[PDB]
């Protein structure tokens, strides 16, 4: 009726139930996978995904929201598998996922030509089928906000105007890229309630984090479990002090799981350091139990995990 | 034998006969096309492939090399669609083509881990085909040797060390890339004669150009027709040059045509002005009947065109 979810019927934002806002049921480079077939194995992928979200639905998962977009191997027809074979909401999206230049195809072309491949994904369809994203996707990193990088908000705030699905982005908490992303959509005509700031989660920078919920936007403490970015503890502290301090209307949590992943950083002898406790249920094992003993009443519980992903899409 | 063929049983080097060294069947962004496959055509591809190489074989064209690689398209079965509709020999390339970054597939992955993709296509196979690669490409750009692209580079090397395939090269012949490329290869014991820098024919500076060939590598007066890097009567006059220099033994010389590109730079409404006369047969219709009316007899021709090429391969 609103939201399109792959392999499903569309629904009222009002049905999407206790949501994960940004897990990733695989990652991959678009070109290595294509041009080195032998280092991937897609039923290892499947099952490892399947399983994944099996766990995460006996919590009470009702909907996914998948940020996997251009750069990271969207995938269609793999999320249709794994809806199949679960009966998960997944929300899929569009957008480009960069951190210095686009793609060669991009050179001579215009910030119009990029929104329309969004607004393709949008209103016709994603990779040649009837699912349809329900929201854009935009990245930026440790390099900042390059030309390119600038080139692909703007793209995403055209979509947004002409289509009204959110915007999710990645940001890296340490260097403002995140503040700039919310400046530059917000510019462009942008409501900031329409946009999730992401990755805020991976600093203590309490001050920095409300700097940007102050001006309307969802926050993203949405890598619990990748501890190399910032460990459960400090995330717990932090996502406490905001609640405390008020701030639950505008808190999304999420672990920026990938049930498979090819980045030689995932590698197995790295986990127990990077990442020992790193899934999809993290949260539930750790994070909200503690809440729950720190005086955070259940209603804030259901603020966090079905109202502000229920406003987001709404 | 010696040359690995898309297709074909590898033959001896010295019946490679007259050869185009750096041309391009069909280029693409590999994450464009499989996140938006609407903005391709695969049959329309094959047609412009398939009629260009004719137009080449009809003018005595025996073997064209494509170094299209990793961030260049690089799809085998379509190269073999080409050669069972032409006959035409042709050699495949391994290798990554970056100006700056690594796909993040490859962070925390050693160089090692790079130059073993390589050693799979030359000896194993192109993505999951018989067909081996016969060299390895590699590039680097305005923005320098950066430490991926360095990273690139020393993983040629072992490659060309452990399988003996020769490397070319793409090259800014504006900013000292190719002379950088040829010293770090040297350096970790490449044969320089299995070296071919490319892309110096973008300039005039022959002293530059002459450097490189003193040692002892192949020179890339490759783009003809690309009048936007620079004009057909420019390379003539440096091509010539270097011929009565005495420097035909290092010269190859080629059109680095794309028979299909996505770049928005190749729209066909800027062909006209950036490259009016760009093709697989430019050199047969004005570059070497201009050497020839300026002296240069019919061996050099032999030399540049079916000497070099088999030496490279030797
Ligand atoms: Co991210
Ligand atoms: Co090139
Ligand atoms: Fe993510
Ligand atoms: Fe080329």
């Amino acid at each position: 009726m609103r939201i399109p979810l792959v392999g499903k019927d569309s629904i009222e934002s009002k049905d999407i139930g206790f949501t994960l806002i940004h897990e990733h049921l695989r990652v991959f480079s678009e070109a290595v996978r294509q041009q080195w077939p032998h280092l991937y194995n897609e039923d290892e992928e499947l099952r490892n995904a399947v399983n994944e979200v099996k766990r995460a639905m006996q919590f009470g998962v009702k909907t996914i929201v998948d940020p996997t977009v251009m750069g990271l191997g969207r995938d269609i027809r793999f999320m249709e598998k794994v809806v199949k074979a679960t009966g998960i909401n997944l929300v899929a999206g569009t957008g480009i996922y960069i951190y210095i230049d686009l793609p060669f195809y991009f050179l001579n072309r215009s910030i119009d030509e990029i929104a329309d491949l969004f607004i393709h994904d949008i209103k016709e369809g994603i990779q040649g089928t009837l699912n349809k994203a329900g929201f854009v996707k935009i990245a930026a990193d440790e390099p900042g906000i390059t030309k390119d990088v600038e080139k692909v908000i703007r793209a995403a705030a055209i979509a947004n105007k002409e289509t009204k699905v959110p915007i999710i982005t990645h940001s890296n908490a340490h260097n403002n890229t995140g503040l700039e992303q919310q400046r530059i959509l917000t510019e462009e005509g942008v409501d900031p309630g329409k946009i999730l700031i992401g990755h805020l989660g991976d600093t203590d920078n309490i001050d920095y984090i409300k700097k940007i919920a102050d001006k309307g936007s969802f926050i993203g403490l949405d890598r619990y479990g990748l501890d190399l970015f910032l460990p459960v503890d400090k995330r717990n502290e932090t996502t406490l002090r905001l609640i405390k301090d008020g701030y639950s209307d505008k808190i999304m949590i999420s672990h920026d799981y990938a049930c498979t992943i090819d980045m030689g950083t995932a590698k197995p002898e790295y986990k127990p350091k990077l990442a020992p406790r790193w899934s999809t249920t993290l949260i539930f094992e750790d994070t909200i139990p503690f809440l729950k003993r720190n005086g955070v009443n259940e209603e804030v519980i259901a603020t966090i995990f079905k109202e502000n992903p229920k406003k987001f899409f709404s």
